[PDB]
RNA sequence: UUGUUUUGUU
C-alpha cells in the first residue's frame, strides 16, 4: 500500500527527477515532491521533499538503506527519512 | 500622497491592466507592478503585485474593501492587502 | 540553513 515519506539533508541543486533516480532503486515511486520557497526565482530547494512509494516494503527499504546511511554530495548531515507529518 | 501597497492572492493571468481595472474604481493608480519569475520564459507571474496609489484615502478604501474581502476568480484565498514593507 | 511546501513584499 502507498506510504508518503519525509526525506530531508537534500542538496538546494537536485530536482524531482535527480531524486526519482534515487528513490526508485528501492521500488516504485508515484510522486516526488521537492518543498521549495515559493519567495525566490526560481523557488528555490528547502532541501527536502516528500516521496511516495506504491508499496510499504519499498518505504522501508529504502528508509533502512537511507536514513542516517548516506550523505549527498555536498551536505553536512545523512539523509532524514521517515514516515511524514500530513 | 503616494502610498504602495502589497497585494497578494491574484491569478496568475491577470496582467498590469487587468489590475488596474481593478483598484483604479477607489482611485488613480500610480504604478503596477506585477512580480514576475523572470527565469521562467515567458516570465510567469508569482500572483501577487504592487499597486501605488496617488493618495492614501484611496489605498485605504481600497484596502478596507478588498483584503480579506473579495476573493479574485479562481482563487483559494481572499486578496491580502496592506501597505508595502 | 533539522527544512514537513503552494502567503508570493521586486
Amino acid at each position: 500500500d502507498a506510504i508518503k515519506m519525509f526525506v530531508g539533508q537534500v542538496p538546494r541543486t537536485w530536482s524531482e527527477k535527480d531524486l526519482r533516480e534515487l528513490f526508485e532503486q528501492y521500488g516504485a515511486v508515484y510522486e516526488i515532491n521537492v518543498l521549495r520557497d515559493r519567495s525566490q526565482n526560481p523557488p528555490q530547494s528547502k532541501g527536502c521533499c516528500f516521496v511516495t512509494f506504491y508499496t510499504r516494503k519499498a518505504a522501508l527499504e529504502a528508509q533502512n538503506a537511507l536514513h542516517n546511511m548516506k550523505v549527498l554530495p555536498g551536505m553536512h548531515h545523512p539523509i532524514q527519512m521517515k514516515p511524514a507529518d500530513s
